[PDB]
């Protein structure tokens, strides 16, 4: 079986500083806390590029190896999937989008993150998003938190 799941969180800031982080396939430590390094071969931001990606110290895993699926930042489209790794997310893949909107007044980004990944033996299917959908959430409370501080600090 699979979990298949969405997630949104509201950023208040321009989708363009917001993008420049999230677009970044080679840094992605920049707002996953959970992540200590990565390292990219090649031209790095292609379709087809896979990331090496070194998960902080005193986690079950260590290592997770990830491919690029679609860049596309006409429309800000980030689609990764995850091909090795010594952890147990088996065929997880991913797609997260950013919009423009318009919160109490002021320009913000909205993200949506999707993904699909399978339930790995000895955990239920409810175990297994709730497990991706809290992570995932840390991802997104993150990178609001670190692009609102880039925002704040642009300011006069
Ligand atoms: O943010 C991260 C970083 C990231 C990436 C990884 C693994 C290398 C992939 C880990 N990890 C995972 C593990 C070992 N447990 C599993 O494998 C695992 C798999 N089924 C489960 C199903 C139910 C309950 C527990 C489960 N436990 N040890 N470390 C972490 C640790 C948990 C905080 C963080 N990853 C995502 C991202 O967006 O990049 C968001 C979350 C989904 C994957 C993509």
């Amino acid at each position: 079986s699979q979990c298949s799941s969405t997630l949104v969180k509201h950023i208040k800031a321009p989708l363009h500083l917001v993008w420049s982080i999230v677009r970044r396939f080679d840094e992605p430590q920049k707002y996953k806390p959970f992540i200590s390094r990565c390292v990219v071969q090649g031209k790095k931001l292609e379709v087809g590029s896979v990331r090496e990606v070194d998960l902080k110290s005193g986690l079950p895993a260590t290592k997770s190896t990830e491919v690029l699926e679609i860049l596309d930042d006409n429309e800000h489209i980030l689609g990764i999937r995850i091909v090795g790794g010594d952890h147990r997310l088996k065929n997880y893949s991913s797609t997260i989008s950013l919009h423009s909107e318009t919160i109490d007044g002021k320009t913000g980004t909205l993200a949506i993150e999707s993904f699909v990944v399978d339930v790995p033996e000895g955990n239920t299917k409810e175990e297994t998003c709730f497990f991706v959908e809290a992570l995932i959430q840390c991802n997104l409370n993150s990178l609001a938190d670190v692009t609102e501080r880039l925002q704040a600090e642009s300011m006069e």
